[PDB]
């Protein structure tokens, strides 16, 4: 029996365009009347639970509570009082969380690197790395789209934020995309979109194809 | 009684990151008791109508009722009703506005044209046109960014959307950025950003400089 | 009421050139005069422990049981037991620990982008390690045979490969100045992994690596 308070990441709120606070109560006994109400410091939130998780392998139940809350309330700093009520707990427990404040804002520097020539020579799989560095407060959402069409989330993996060596305040993040050689050889202008607080547009785009390496001012070829 | 309910346009919701809805009364007594109330389907109370407009010299009544509302509920299509009653007319006037439904969403196609050679020859100024076409609905926000920071609102002018001739539902929009010729010679990489509903991130980016638009002038062939 | 020990990882093995044992006791309340001993699956003697701490208020006995053991004992798979005969429980408790598919890692070095170099405040060289199993790699950076300081370069934790769940990838960067890049430097990235037959691989990139080194085409105003 434990109660968790989960602040939604900017990765979560940007994906669905909604700040969805979520409270997990884990390892509760499988009893009846599983109800999760909602309050705040004012007391006007209303929503119930949806699709409570089944019994975990350690032989106990669990419940999840999620609600829709506006973006401006999330930016205001109000402590949202997520309350969970159950019969096993003699007293219902409520959780109050809010955004951290006072953190500096540093604009991300999204630089896109083409796959290495040695990797291209092997002709099995080519990897394109999106470098997102020099951004705070180190909460980013990086996704890949092809010709304006988003790709499957399984195709790409985004690394967790890590501290920058030179800059202590700024933290970087990484994401790689695996592509076939024939797709890269033809060139579909793969682009990287990065979402962050510090960006004035809050979204930035950088693209690369096979013809980026050529300076496009001269066309020199070697034929035997 | 005449009340003008101005819906929050996409430019308004995107510039301030907070949707602002205003219903403004028009052409009544210069100053008397008035009650403005935003009403949903549930009839719940709303934020107070701050900054009521002062009486105009031409004896035309005007009251600006602004409030902060849920961003997601506005896009959900549920209708917002401004209830205005006045001492002059006992019957209240109900004005209801919402985001229109039954409208197709078409992804904007952003084409960014370099300045003409004839204009660059006179060297008095350079105009860069940001062409956005095939976007629905009519609302759109266009602003200009130079090397990461936005331009002044006076510097750039965005034309009103007009119906596209080929596609009746789709529309097109224009925005010019007149700059001095010597700035274009430096190739400082002007960037055009646009905001619209249909884009996957709701915003997309295009860039132009002196290097872009230059073909391969030199096919230097080294063949043995 | 359990015992936990830190397994020797190939990075830690390669740093000290030997397998070292670290048994940080967890989930056991700190009492006076506790008994902790190192034994194998069969239980012969060990060397004396070193650098143990006092009682820990956080209910986790944060004193390390240090012992240096041969490499063949670790890679043979026979278990190691951190036997902790605690005061509260007369029955001794031990934790069996050992190594748990091997794929040769492929190391590819990506030169810094021109956008990074044009701005000139810094240059980042990325070391992409892919297709290694298990997740035990130590990415280190070499410059003309001189090992760079650990603070310059940082390596992310290995993540499962999207193409193959068995495969893992690790990615590391080196933060240098633009002058250090446009001036001739080797900047070798060396990667050590168990699955490598040589146990060590490295790649080198230069400013002229991108150039074909057949035609030096230049633009002059
Ligand atoms: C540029 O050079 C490549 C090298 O083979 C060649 O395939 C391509 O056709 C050239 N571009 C043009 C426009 O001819
Ligand atoms: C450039 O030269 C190459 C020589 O191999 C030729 O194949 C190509 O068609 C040329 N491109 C143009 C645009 O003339
Ligand atoms: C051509 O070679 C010279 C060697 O002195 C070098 O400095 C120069 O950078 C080379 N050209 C290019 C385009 O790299």
């Amino acid at each position: 029996i434990r109660v968790f308070a989960i602040p939604p990441s900017f990765a979560s709120i940007f994906l669905t365009k909604s700040t969805k606070l979520t409270c997990l109560v884990t390892d509760l006994t499988t009893y009846d009347s599983v109800t999760i109400s909602w309050t705040r410091q004012n007391g006007e939130a209303v929503k119930t639970h949806t699709n409570i998780s089944e019994s975990h392998p350690n032989a106990t139940f669990s419940a999840v509570g999620e609600a829709s809350i506006c973006e401006d309330d999330w930016n205001s700093g109000e402590r949202f009082t997520c309350t969970v009520t159950h019969t096993d707990l003699p007293s219902p427990l409520k959780q109050t969380i809010s955004r951290p404040k006072g953190v500096a804002l540093h604009r991300p520097d999204v630089y896109l690197l083409p796959p290495a020539r040695e990797q291209l020579n092997l002709r099995e799989s080519a990897t394109i790395t999106c470098l997102v560095t020099g951004f705070s407060p180190a909460d980013v959402f990086v996704q890949w789209m092809q010709r304006g069409q988003p790709l499957s989330p399984e195709k790409y993996v985004t690394s967790a934020p890590m501290p920058e060596p030179q800059a202590p305040g700024r933290y970087f993040a990484h994401s790689i995309l695996t592509v076939s050689e024939e797709e890269w050889n033809t060139g579909e202008t793969y682009t990287c979109v990065v979402a962050h607080e510090a960006l004035p547009n809050r979204v930035t785009e950088r693209t690369v194809d096979k013809s980026t390496g050529k300076p496009t001012l001269y066309n020199v070829s070697l034929v035997m």
